[PDB]
């Protein structure tokens, strides 16, 4: 493994909002495949259904659009119509209470899902352990 194995509690029974404390935004995948963050809890694109591939590995799917969260070769987040290797994330516990999502494909590079204070997604290589941008809190829909 390239990473630790502290896991968050809870299941994938219900859909969730993925709230980032960094700028107080909710992760969002727009219908056009665009990914970003919004402070609008009423948004129709912030609801996700997480599912486990293997223990600690998840798919994050838009319940509105059915699109999967994915990270490309250049570290950019995008919504994928079909599940692929770029859609798998290592879901881990961080700072004892938050959730982090590490790109499985790029795990050795420590590329995470993360949001800037301005609600914009971070590019893989600009992310790293220790940042606030990588911390998510799964909230009820």
């Amino acid at each position: 493994h390239h990473h630790h194995f502290n896991l968050p509690p809870g299941n994938y029974k219900k859909p969730k909002l993925l709230y980032c404390s960094n700028g107080g935004h909710f992760l969002r995948i727009l219908p056009d495949g665009t990914v970003d963050g919004t402070r609008d809890r009423s948004d129709q694109h912030i609801q996700f259904q997480l599912s486990a591939e293997s223990v600690g590995e998840v798919y994050i799917k838009s319940t509105e659009t059915g699109q999967y969260l994915a990270m490309d070769t250049d570290g950019l987040l995008y919504g994928s119509q079909t599940p692929n290797e770029e859609c798998l994330f290592l879901e881990r516990l961080e700072e004892n209470h938050y959730n982090t999502y590490i790109s499985k494909k790029h795990a050795e590079k420590n590329w995470f899902v993360g949001l800037k204070k301005n609600g914009s997604c971070k590019r893989g290589p600009r992310t790293h352990y220790g940042q606030k941008a990588i911390l998510f809190l799964p909230l009820p829909v």
